């Protein structure tokens, strides 16, 4: 049940694949939404969306999976018989495999591991107890890791589409490509945000080891009676704060003066993208970073993207009105 | 009485549409800058500025009624009888009102409904009394359901003019669009900025729910000797303030700081119309907003706008010099 | 004496003329920067920088009456005479005075006039004291109403200058421009904050109308027994600063907390060059206006002076590298 | 043993030697990251990493001398025997040295020279102290001096390494262009930062002219007596602070709030890169100098690279997404 490159169901699929891709672009910096800080001053996660973000990525994880398969179902033309560009077609299976498995099957399977799947069940939480690394908000990141294998090959499958079926298609898929990485630039500030107040709420219990240590900062443990005496006796709310000159919190201040970490998930979302959109349009302005070398890091990529995406938009635009 | 499409009746009554149109897309937001808000914390609405603008706008509407009764005796070139560009003409005014009424008619028809107007007078006050609605400043953004068509038929219409009439008129008009867009954003966000400080008033209100109720924020009750005797006890005017952190203004606190809502409708309008072209050219930097879903989309459909603006100009001053 | 147009005693006049043009829209904003707000709540008049530009601008005005003079005494090409571009030439003087007065002679003498040095010496002071007037610092802005004219006759004559003798042309000669529209913003800029001072000064005054009058603010009068009287019991010195929420300030406030209008001309030529610099490069972000209609519409100005000068840019530098 | 000037031997000679002058690009602003301020009030020399930059520097510059060596010995095209292109070889070395003395041998010794470990060892230390000129941390900015020229040799000789071997060499090509304007943005930035702190610390011994000298800022003499007796009754903490309105930071005043001047290398290093990035990208918005000329000055340099490398970054990919 070989394919042919240049069919009718390859394309198809393709088409399909365009689709799920970017759904799951859209979804994968999602998961860095779901921490929450409380009140209380603990970080929670929210259930009912993990589970949701998590079906939604298995669902995505099986398309990928298909897309392997038909991948080793596919046929090629051989670089030697392009007989003035007819390079006729392959059959053999072996062959195919051979092909695939030389050049392009190894980006596609780390692309389709399903990461997030098993860090968020079998990897931070039951048996893989990470008491000791004590980041569990760090970790996400690591989904960076296979989601910038993944945007790559959102690059190539599209170009197929447009070998498939302009003026308006120069601008429009670079806005949204724009959007995109405002998506994940505000997902990713979110999660820094959040990393930020709890190395705060560290640096604080620091400074009060006589009745403090690195377990207190969780829900799970809000309502112990340890846990209620040393807050009612702590100024961590106020010391935790951008206001407060005790922490340097650098650009994540925005996250907690307007209580974004705290907002509900819609709230925050749309406060994220915002905030990428903004600083990738003002090409990483109004970033007034702390001392801090990651963040300089975050906000210096953010620079660089904006320019690179900015000049993008306009010599797309430039194109579109020229023809 | 069939005009000629190419002749000389409808060149000129395009011309006057042209201006007709511009008018009535300049006129439309000004019913935005309509509500005042009184030191004595409450909504009032400019009786003259509203009866003026009522007035333009039914003048406008009566040229789009002759637009479209002129519209209804045009003929058209039929496709089939295209012979080498020579189409010919076609008179049968049933055939003619036929194709309108299949193409066209209804988009024609919604711009000239008169919406506002009726919004204004027949819909709100009187026999219409919404008092449960109570959102009698937000029903006024329903103008932009049909302000968006009317945006449309600047395009097509402009177009028809310049195929009756360069390196002059491509950077002038976009510009003028410049215009148009950061005016219609001002109005935009004076109206939302009064809906912000209207919900401002509600918390409050809802804070002092002992001695305020929901309909005690209007300028006809301010004589009362129950809203004096409640105001001189209240702290509404320190509150609904962008120093204190009771609401979040978000953006719109720089309508509250500067009182522009309370100025004279020259000083708001310019200074409504400064704000959206300067969010406009810095592409959305500085709008700070806040956790709600509303403000944030306001925020980034302002960005959005700035980029494609600002890069359609750089496009059009490049075609410019190289011709 | 007529001499040939496309001569080269014409060719180096037009080349010393373009450099005399040039130092004449340098030095006209500078009359912008004369008043001096001093430390006794004052506004003087730098003697000895007036009578420097002053001599300036007469040393232009003589370059440009030569200039017209020449003008009057040269040929021109007949548009009746152009045979295959032979178009020959024409001696009558006669004729060619007729010719340069129906067209090019006005706006030409328009800015040959001494209308800085007539305002400076006999109009504000002496024999035309504006005592009822009372608004010294403003009469200063007609030099305005001359010099758009003047920059006029920047854009043809460089062009002929462009046909007496690239691609490193187009980028130098549009950051010229860009550093002229800066300056002349700058100049503008402190010139508006210094009369938005004197307004403040004004209202302080009128909120003091028992011990002060519209005299007091003048620093020749500064030693007077009611002066200093009036000084040692006045509010005047802290009310005036953008800090108190007295009077709006607006933009021209960063004029005062800098105290710019203090400090020496070398000070604040830089700092008010850099300001429209800054903010023509930045689109005019960062014009948090008042609401004053003049100030939004100079924020406005400044904001579609950067859109179209950056547009120019970007133009310039893409024709530049793709050429 | 003349060299073919389109041989081999200066082909790959010119491969290391791009390297090799990118290497001493990035070294020579690192210069500028050695003075720290210490918290008690005093500028030291990091003298670990001093060592380590004049050990690269000294590298770079013996690759200089090699470079200057070899090229003595390299063949050039007569420009008289430029027969259809074969222009032959000169192998007479007088001539070959003759021409490289009548043109390039002074640029290419100026920038050989080891001017900046120069000033570290055997002009400011040691015999040649400078008591008197009191300007330590001052003189490192005479490395711009020597610095541009060596700035220029990067632009043929990388045009030549283009003869050597596209669509993506003109967007690389400019953003490392880009990043090697911030990175030396930002130590110029810091080291004039240091200089608007020293100067801080004089006008505040001006002050204090009683008990102060101009040594007490010295950190080989912060373990003194006096020294301590001084600090403990001086305010010299809380005076030299943005905060405090007693001297005019300006754009350098964020230095001393993030104590970037305090923190280690790679704090200071990234911080002041990522300010000079955004700086730059932001076209010197957000600059909001004092009123002095030299600040003001800095920021105009900056707003003007901004613009020219934004406009070639614009160009540049105008290009590659036209080509
Ligand atoms: C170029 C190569 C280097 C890139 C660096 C990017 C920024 C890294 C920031 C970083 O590592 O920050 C640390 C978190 O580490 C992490 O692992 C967090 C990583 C956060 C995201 C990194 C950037 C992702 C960009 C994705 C772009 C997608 C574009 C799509 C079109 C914390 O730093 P810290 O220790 O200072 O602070 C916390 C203690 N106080
Ligand atoms: C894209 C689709 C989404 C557009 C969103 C526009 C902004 C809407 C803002 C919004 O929802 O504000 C609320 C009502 O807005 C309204 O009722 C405003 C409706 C605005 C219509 C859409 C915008 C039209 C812009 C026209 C531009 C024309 C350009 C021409 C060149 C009130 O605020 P809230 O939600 O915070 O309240 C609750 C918390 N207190
Ligand atoms: C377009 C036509 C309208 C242009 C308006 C420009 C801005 C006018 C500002 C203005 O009138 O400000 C007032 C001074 O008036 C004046 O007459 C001062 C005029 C100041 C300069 C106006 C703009 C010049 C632009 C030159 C550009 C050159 C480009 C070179 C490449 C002072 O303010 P107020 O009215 O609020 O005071 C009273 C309330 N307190
Ligand atoms: C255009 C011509 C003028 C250029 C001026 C550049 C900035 C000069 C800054 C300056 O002089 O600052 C002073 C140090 O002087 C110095 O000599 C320090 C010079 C610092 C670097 C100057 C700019 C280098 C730019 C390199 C760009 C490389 C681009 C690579 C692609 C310190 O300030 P002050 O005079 O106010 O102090 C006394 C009052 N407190």
């Amino acid at each position: 049940r070989i394919f042919d490159p240049r069919g009718q169901t390859i394309h198809q699929w393709n088409k399909i694949f365009l689709v799920a891709c970017l759904i799951s672009l859209f979804v994968d910096p999602l998961f860095f939404y779901l921490p929450i800080v409380q009140d209380e001053v603990c970080i929670d996660i929210g259930i009912a969306v993990e589970v949701f973000l998590i079906i939604i990525r298995s669902i995505a994880d099986v398309f990928y999976v298909i897309h392997i398969f038909m991948r080793f179902h596919t046929a090629y033309v051989a670089p030697s018989s392009r007989v003035f560009g007819r390079g006729e077609l392959v059959i053999d299976s072996s062959k195919i495999a051979s092909r695939y498995l030389h050049k392009g099957f190894f980006l596609d399977f780390i692309a389709a591991l399903p990461l997030p799947q098993v860090l968020i069940w079998i990897v931070i939480p039951n048996l893989g107890g990470s008491t000791i690394a004590n980041t569990k908000n760090v970790l996400r990141f690591i989904i960076i890791i296979q989601y910038l294998p993944r945007l790559f090959l959102i690059f190539p499958l599209s170009s197929q589409i447009v070998k498939a079926t302009t003026a308006w298609a120069g601008a429009a898929y670079n806005l949204i490509l724009y959007m995109l990485a405002s998506h994940v630039l505000g997902a990713c500030w979110y999660l820094l945000s959040i990393e930020r107040q709890e190395a705060c709420w560290k640096s604080v219990c620091k400074l009060e080891e006589s009745s403090c240590q690195f377990d207190f900062f969780d829900c799970n443990m809000v309502k112990d009676s340890l846990r209620v005496s040393w807050f009612v006796t702590s100024n961590v709310t106020n010391l935790c704060s951008p206001n407060s000159l005790f922490y340097q919190f650098g650009i994540y201040g925005d996250a907690v003066t307007s209580k974004v970490t705290t907002s509900a998930f819609f709230n925050k979302y749309f406060f994220c993208l915002w905030w990428g959109l903004r600083n990738l349009s003002s090409l990483g302005q109004g970033l007034l970073t702390s001392t801090f070398v990651g963040e300089i890091m975050f906000a210096i990529v953010i620079a660089t993207l904006g320019l690179v995406l900015f000049a993008l938009l306009i010599g797309n635009m430039q194109t579109y009105l020229q023809s």
